[PDB]
């Protein structure tokens, strides 16, 4: 892996359960069934949705978690664990959608105004989420929906690994800017969502608070804006994205739109912590949307992404890591396309991430976007997954490898791995001065045969009088690597003669020697 690693010793393999309840789509003892099969091929625990339409529908404080304990005893008897998603987003007009459950009908008659939902650039009204920006209608529901939940939840925390909270639409931590209402799905560009009424007032009150008057307003805008009323978002969200975003203003607006994203983060992390830590004590997380689409278009740079909210990732992790909160991305099945008329790079964004959030400390889990149907998909998944020191794999979704076999072979032995950490050790190896050792394999665990920058290095021990590493390999899988000397300037020197491997790797630590 990068950086001269392995894959992350921490490694677990999880399953997206379905999105309609599982009476619905099959049965309570099959269920339990297929769950002692998916721990046969590697899954750790099933990830499942809990509707906040279902858990509080009828009313303020008319919680009904009957299901949510159901499933929990069902996952207690086939003797799995779970990660439930408090999902307080519609079910429904998100791609893969099969389902129907909006979020409570009550909650909408909470206010007067129009700061519960967005409205885009050309007026288009979403109501798929709570509107970041209703802070206060927020820290009341969710601080009570998660108190509530946690509550009824108790008598399983046993079967619970983690807990995963939702950010927004599709349960992810966004701007419902891709939509096919507003004309803006894939891969189009995508539409602000900042134009209720109250998103205007909210960002002319950010901007006058940080400047103190209109008069100061101006003259670091180098505007000339008349009155206070005029201060307002960008009028042409194409233009912006020209052009716009350069200027004082543009670096302003796209400062407070995404500080939504992160106040929220912090909020909803606080309100999760509090009530989830002294009983659970296990991790949270939560979830960013991999908006590939419009990411190297000459024209109009990041124009699905900005809108989306995400304009600087660095600063929005920072914000997870503020708050506490364990991150997943997803997309790791794709590659790098840049093409017109996409400009799709996939590849590049996970990569971008993954450096990012390895580098803050922040634990990295990862998705695939669409359904995988083909095992080619699953090894593009390995190679980030391995290599870029994911925590996690959550594979969408349960009925792909449940009903089919084939796949589901594909995916145990490529994906539903346990890691399992082994010494290798090298003999003799004619090292001068500056001389690195490493070890390349066929597996992505082992770099794939990469030399450049997904080698495993390995280290001299001076009393033995040899090189050796302590590596994390995948447990009961046939293995092939090859010794290498990388010299001072970065190239290979030279090989090991022999191909080594191990057919295959114990379950228990031990090591390999051979020598040069
Ligand atoms: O079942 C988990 C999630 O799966 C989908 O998301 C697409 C994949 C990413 C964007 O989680 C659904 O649209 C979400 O509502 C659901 O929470
Ligand atoms: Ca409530």
């Amino acid at each position: 892996a990068v950086n001269g690693k392995g894959m992350n010793p921490d490694y677990k393999a999880y399953l997206m359960a379905p999105l309609k309840k599982i009476p619905e789509v099959t049965n309570w003892e099959t269920f339990e069934n297929d769950l002692r099969w998916a721990k046969q091929n590697g899954f750790y625990a099933i990830t499942v949705d809990f509707w906040w339409g279902d858990m509080e529908k009828n009313g303020d404080q008319q919680f009904d978690f009957s299901y949510a304990q159901r499933f929990a005893q069902s996952v207690k008897n086939a003797g799995m664990k779970m990660i439930p998603i408090i999902s307080t987003h519609q079910c429904g007009g998100n791609v893969g959608d099969d389902c129907n459950v909006p979020i409570p009908s009550w909650v909408w008659n909470q206010k007067s105004d129009d700061s519960l939902y967005f409205k885009s650039e050309t007026g288009t009204v979403n109501k798929e989420t709570l509107n970041p920006l209703a802070s206060d209608v927020i820290r009341k529901e969710y601080g009570e929906l998660y108190t509530a939940f946690a509550a009824a939840m108790k008598p399983y925390k046993d079967v619970i690994a983690k807990i995963y909270l939702s950010g927004g639409p599709a349960g992810e931590l966004r701007y419902p800017s891709y939509t096919t209402s507003d004309g803006t799905g894939y891969p189009s560009r995508g539409k602000f969502q900042a134009y209720t009424e109250f998103a205007k007032s909210k960002f002319r009150l950010w901007v006058l608070n940080k400047y103190g008057s209109l008069n100061e307003v101006n003259k670091a805008w180098g505007t000339k804006l008349i009155s206070e009323l005029a201060i307002l978002p960008p009028s042409d969200g194409e233009q912006f994205l020209m052009n716009g975003y350069l200027s004082m203003y543009g670096k302003d607006y796209l400062e407070w739109y995404q500080g939504i994203l992160e106040n929220h983060t912090k909020l909803i992390g606080e309100l999760a912590h509090n009530a989830f830590d002294t009983t659970f004590q296990v991790p949270i997380g939560a979830k960013i949307a991999g908006v590939h689409w419009q990411y190297n278009n000459p024209t109009i740079p990041h124009g699905a992404e900005k809108p989306a909210g995400y304009n600087d990732y660095s600063h929005l992790l920072d914000a997870f890591k503020s708050a506490k909160l364990d991150v997943t991305f997803t997309c790791l099945e794709m590659t790098d396309k840049g093409s017109y008329p996409e400009y799709s790079m996939p590849k590049t964004l996970v990569q971008n991430i993954a450096t990012l959030a390895n580098e803050k400390g922040i634990v990295l889990n990862g998705e695939n976007a669409l359904s995988i149907g083909n095992e080619e998909e699953y090894k593009r998944v390995a190679e980030m997954a391995f290599n870029y020191n994911f925590a996690g794999f959550t594979l969408l979704r349960y009925q792909d490898v449940m009903y089919n076999n084939s796949l589901m072979g594909k995916f145990k032995d490529l994906l539903g791995v346990t890691p399992v950490m082994q010494t290798i050790v090298v003999k003799n190896v004619p090292t001068t001065i500056g001389d690195t050792v490493y070890i390349t394999g066929n597996r992505a665990e082992l770099g794939s045969w990469d030399t450049k920058q997904y080698p495993i290095q390995l280290y001299y021990d001076s009393h033995s009088n040899d090189w050796r590493g302590n590596v994390v390999l995948p447990a009961e899988r046939n293995i092939e690597f090859k010794a290498f000397i990388k010299s001072k300037d970065g190239t290979v020197k030279s090989w090991q003669t022999i191909q080594q491997s191990w057919n295959p790797v114990p379950l228990k630590t031990t090591s390999h020697t051979s020598s040069w």
